[PDB]
């Protein structure tokens, strides 16, 4: 019949329209987290280094790259 | 809710690609130091057998079998 059709065209526009939240806060808190943790993991060596008395082109980091660039 | 899904994914890999330092170094750097201060409680015995005289085989060490090897 009509009427359920029409009744199936309503529910899957109901289902459609559902509301989206801002998921980017989740990715951009993630990742800001992260590259958090990355750059607080050299203090180790950047103090050991200071408090050593090496220079600059002395101090050798154990950094890999970070696809965040971080 | 397949975006929700998706975005737990992503954050997933976000955080699997999280940016190893070499910790390489630091063990190495604590195992060198370590072998360096074993090594060097002996130059208290080596000394004192010169001063005294004594042949290398007269020379009693008090040294104790090491993990790693000296």
């Amino acid at each position: 019949t009509l009427i359920e059709l029409m009744i199936v065209v309503a529910i899957i526009g109901i289902l459609a329209a559902i509301a989206i939240p801002q998921y980017q806060n989740y990715i951009a808190k993630s990742q800001v987290s992260r590259v958090m943790s990355e750059t607080g993991s050299l203090k180790t060596v950047i103090e050991t280094c200071i408090l050593d008395g090496k220079t600059a082109a002395n101090c050798e980091l154990g950094w890999t790259n970070s696809n965040l660039l971080g």
